[PDB]
Formats: C-alpha cells, sequence, structure tokens
C-alpha cells in the first residue's frame, strides 16, 4: 500500500556524472563508454548567448581545451564533435561503470527520474513529466545544465533528457541525448517563453486508477461519457484530449479495477466540476498528472 | 528554480542491497562489511508470526538455512545473531562496496530517502517523513521487508530505517538498524494501529520559505506572532507544537527571506484558519510538511554527494 512519487534507483546515472570545463564554463558531463555527452553551450561565455555560432566557436577550441574531471581524476579528450546541441567528448578511458543503456525520445506526458548534479556531483533524485509544453517542473540551479533524465526498466538505463536552461517562469528545457531540444526551444539567450501548458489527461485518469487500487472509490458515479463530450469538457479546464491511443493504454487499469475508462472519464469529469469538497486522493487536494499507466501498474499491488 | 520532493542519490545504498531467503520467506537484507541485516521475522511462518518467540525460532535454523544472493553470488553465512528486531547474518565476504557509513535514530519530523527493494534489487527511491505517530508514509508491496531509509551527510551514508510491517491503514512501521522500533509496534501478526497523526510544524514552515525563496509570496502579511499564541493555534489544528528550537532552526531562512520565524507563523495562522482561497503553493493545495528547514537549504543551495 500507499504511493508515492517514486524515482528510479539513481546509482547506475551516478557512475556517469563527469564535471566538463571549457574556459570559465563548467557544467556537468555523461560519460558513457568512452564518450562524455554534454550540452554544447559549454563552449560559450555568457556573451555568445544571444546569437551563438556554434560551429564557429567549436572549430576554435581544441582537445585540450575541454577538462573533464570524473571523481578525482582527470580524463584525457582525443576528440570532439557536435550532434544537434549536444557535445560529445572522445575520453581516452571508457567509462568501467558503464551500463547497459540506449537513448530515448520520449513523447509529452512520459515521467522519468532526474539526477540534479553540480560540478560533476549528484546532489538529489527527482521524478519528473515532459509536459504538453515539452519543458519540465525541474529543480535545478545555476550549474545543473547537463543533468539527465532517465529511466530504468529491466536493467537497461534509457536515457531520455540533458538539461540545457530554465525559461523565465522557472520551468526547465533540455534535449533529447541526440541533442534535439524538446519542444520549439533554442540553446540561445534570446526572449523565449514556454507556451500555456495543460494537464495530462491521461495520467490523471492512470492515478485515479492507482486511487481505486489503493482502495478509495469515493470520487466514482454512476455516470459513464462519451470520448468527445469528456473532450469537450476537459479541455475547458485546460486538459488535453484524451485519444483513443489513450483508452486502449488505460485497458490494463480498467480490467483490474473494474472501472470502464470512460466510466473513469465521468467521474474526472464530475472531479473537474466539483472539487474535492475537503476531501484528498493518495494524499493530495489537486488531481496528479505525472503519473503515467505504466507507472501506477510498476507501482501497485496487482 | 523548481522544488520537488528530492530523495539523496541511492547509489551507495544499492551496493548494500542483497537477498536474503529462510525457507519459504525472501526478502532484503543489508549487507555493510562482513554482515547482512534484515529483519528478525524473515524467519518466520505465516502461523509463527502470530505470536513468534524469536529465540525459539532462531536456535533451530543453521547458517546455511540463510541464503543471501548479492547481484548473481551466493554469499556464505558463517554466523547468526539477532539485535532487537534485527538479525544479522555474518557473511564470510566483506562488501567491497561498503560506503562510509553510520546508524543513527531519527526523531519524528526528519525526513529520509527510502530504496525501495523486491528479491535484493532496488526498484525505485523516494522521500518520506518519520511521522509524529512514528510511522511513515511509505509505497511498499509483497517483498519489501528489509528495505532501508537513509540519509547522506558529507560523504557518510547515515542508515535511520528498515523496513518490517505495514499496518492496516497501509502505512508502515519499521525499525532503525539497531533493530529497535519506531513507535510502540511489535514485529508480530496481532491488533496494531497507527495512532492519531499530527503535522510537522517547522517542516510547514520550512516549506512555506522555499516557497517564498522560489517566488510565491501571496500568503505573506503584516502580522506577527508570540510563540506561545501560535502554539495555541497548533494545537487547535493537530499540529506539533513549535520549539524555541525549531524558531533557531527557521534563523538562517528567516534572515534569507526577510521574513522573521514569528512572522511566517502569523503566515501559517492565517493558512490555518482560512484555507488557501483556490490558490496552491508550490503546486500543492495543501500543506506540505515532509521537507525540513535543513532540506530547504540544502535543495536551495545545490549540496552534492560525490
Ligand atoms: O538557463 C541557463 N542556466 C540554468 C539552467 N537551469 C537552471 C538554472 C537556474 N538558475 C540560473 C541558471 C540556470 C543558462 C544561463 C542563462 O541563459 C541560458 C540560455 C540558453 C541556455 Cl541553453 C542556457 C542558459
Ligand atoms: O507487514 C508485513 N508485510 C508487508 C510490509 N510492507 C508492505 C506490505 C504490503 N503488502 C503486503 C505485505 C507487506 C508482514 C506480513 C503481514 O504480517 C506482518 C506482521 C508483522 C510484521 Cl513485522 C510483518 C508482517
Ligand atoms: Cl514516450
Amino acid at each position: 500500500s500507499g504511493f508515492r512519487k517514486m524515482a528510479f534507483p539513481s546509482g547506475k546515472v551516478e557512475g556517469c556524472m563527469v564535471q566538463v570545463t571549457c574556459g570559465t564554463t563548467t557544467l556537468n558531463g555523461l560519460w558513457l563508454d568512452d564518450v562524455v555527452y554534454c550540452p554544447r553551450h559549454v563552449i560559450c561565455t555568457s556573451e555568445d548567448m544571444l546569437n551563438p555560432n556554434y560551429e564557429d566557436l567549436l572549430i576554435r577550441k581544441s582537445n585540450h581545451n575541454f577538462l573533464v574531471q570524473a571523481g578525482n581524476v582527470q580524463l584525457r579528450v582525443i576528440g570532439h564533435s557536435m550532434q544537434n546541441c549536444v557535445l560529445k567528448l572522445k575520453v581516452d578511458t571508457a567509462n568501467p561503470k558503464t551500463p547497459k543503456y540506449k537513448f530515448v525520445r520520449i513523447q509529452p506526458g512520459q515521467t522519468f527520474s532526474v539526477l540534479a548534479c553540480y560540478n560533476g556531483s549528484p546532489s538529489g533524485v527527482y521524478q519528473c513529466a515532459m509536459r504538453p509544453n515539452f519543458t519540465i517542473k525541474g529543480s535545478f540551479l545555476n550549474g545543473s545544465c547537463g543533468s539527465v533524465g532517465f529511466n530504468i526498466d529491466y536493467d537497461c538505463v534509457s536515457f531520455c533528457y540533458m538539461h540545457h536552461m530554465e525559461l523565465p517562469t522557472g520551468v526547465h528545457a533540455g534535449t533529447d541525448l541526440e541533442g534535439n531540444f524538446y519542444g520549439p526551444f533554442v540553446d540561445r539567450q534570446t526572449a523565449q517563453a514556454a507556451g500555456t501548458d495543460t494537464t495530462i489527461t491521461v495520467n490523471v485518469l492512470a492515478w485515479l486508477y492507482a486511487a481505486v487500487i489503493n482502495g478509495d472509490r469515493w470520487f466514482l458515479n454512476r455516470f459513464t461519457t462519451t470520448l468527445n463530450d469528456f473532450n469537450l469538457v476537459a479541455m475547458k479546464y485546460n486538459y488535453e484530449p484524451l485519444t483513443q491511443d489513450h483508452v486502449d493504454i488505460l485497458g490494463p487499469l480498467s480490467a483490474q479495477t473494474g472501472i470502464a475508462v470512460l466510466d473513469m472519464c465521468a467521474s474526472l469529469k464530475e472531479l473537474l466540476q466539483n472539487g474535492m469538497n475537503g476531501r484528498t486522493i493518495l494524499g493530495s487536494a489537486l488531481l496528479e498528472d505525472e503519473f503515467t499507466p505504466f507507472d501506477v501498474v510498476r507501482q501497485c499491488s496487482g
């Protein structure tokens, strides 16, 4: 019993965190095999950040301009290349702690663990979701760039995010491990803003199924809804549209609890209309949207 | 910017998790130096749990009755003894991944990270607090016994909790690593219940300071209060009493934000008496009490653990 915002154990990723320094700038790098991945803005000074020409800034650097520190050991950079917004530094030592890993680009609504780091040293681990507006609501201070997001389903680390920047609203933007930004963001100091965010409907439904699995049914009602009528209502509360894919994905949770997906949608419609009336659901007075259907099944009893 | 429920990096503890099997029961053990610590109830059948005589149940076991698996390697148990509600299995190999560690008993209100494990394999990490009623609001399924709670202070892992049981309300009970239970609980299948809980006042104040640091100020007001008047309101709302020690501990956050501790107490008093009026604080509609003043300072300063 219980339901917590649970992160993956971070040890496999801690053994990959290194410090990358280029001139006066220091940030984090991810050391996998003989390559260290980090945000390409490590080659920029604060001045270069409005309209950096990364190809021009990079051509001026030699391997010895990159200082990579792994614990108390300096690694030797023997090559460098840029892939999109990530810089890849080839080093002369393969990381002996390299776990089984893959690079995966995720979709909005997907969750992942973030290992926040400073100076190549891990500070904390927390669970995040890629918001519908392609930002993440992280907890990052100056020096956290290059911290990564990941999942560890079945012993393989799937790296899905590398931290690059904080937007004016205090939310965060980054890339996948191939250096492609999530969303319409650029690694430039030019005026950029997070778009209007919405609630991840499929995740709220998954979390209502988690509440039913954990013994809470107060919010259920005798009604059902069509998928279209649900979407017309939910969008009035700034909820993402629920697709037939989301309905299919919720099938296993629907079968386990005996509550049809559109019946749970009717419950959600009623919660949006009524609020909680002084009650809580899984210790929350708000509808939680940072648990996916997969997270609920993984955490909850069967 | 941002403020998340953040756990310590778990790698140092992951390297200590092992699987302990005794007969039909499998649970988790903590392998530090040449000893594996686990709940003593690993030796009980379901019927033994009804009224166990642990000394008597243990005298019937030999070292070979305890199968300890560290990853894909079977460790050899060469001794066994009980300390309170923990069983200590001496093994023939010191854990090469043993971090610098201590065993510490925490007080209610203190937070810690839990590394939830099943079959000696870490599954997740989360943060929680020792409630004033000595339970933890954990997330644990069957097989999670022996999962541990810890803090990291500098390069030292302070182990403070070992999971033993789930109470009927779905909250959890366990011991320190010396096998002493937190709370008036016993390791027996008998009627037990979590007592009425209270809110950890000093932690709510710390989280209000975290909200101010992160740019949320709507709850601030021009008022102040005395510690006695604030404590009268705390008692009324099932909040733990705030001591002068708690005020002193909140001193740094008070100096940073410019909001005196008793000034923040008047904001909390108003929140208790009036509610949030449709507003949220750090994305929450409830007053959060599972961040200590130290957690707030640590998260807002970026302290690392290499
Ligand atoms: O966002 C950035 N720094 C940080 C990241 N995350 C959290 C933080 C918190 N507080 C200050 C700084 C932070 C850098 C510096 C600002 O301007 C830019 C512009 C583009 C890029 Cl790609 C990075 C940055
Ligand atoms: O609580 C216990 N098991 C678990 C712990 N945590 C979470 C769980 C979730 N779901 C089922 C079981 C769980 C065991 C089994 C029940 O009877 C007792 C009685 C005393 C003692 Cl010390 C332990 C136990
Ligand atoms: Cl995805």
